């Protein structure tokens, strides 16, 4: 008796930026997020009457 | 700690003479409307028989 074949998988590598889900996001690579304490975005909405 | 963005609305308005509402009115801008108190224009309208 003898073997006929040995078969395995190749893991399908699907990253974030190839998917269409990044249409709902804005992606920035940030080198040292270990150093950051806080983030901030400041709006100023002027309302006419 | 960071400051990642700073944003603000700018209000633009379509004025009166650019709307479609001026298709239902005639606009004759006067220099100082405080001069005349009351307009009392009288019309003589004659029907046919």
């Amino acid at each position: 008796e003898a073997l006929l074949g040995v078969y395995t998988n190749v893991v399908e590598f699907v990253k974030f930026l190839e998917t269409a889900l990044a249409a709902a996001c804005v992606n920035t690579e940030f080198k040292d997020l270990r150093r950051m304490i806080d983030g901030k975005i400041q709006f100023k909405i002027s309302m006419p009457t």
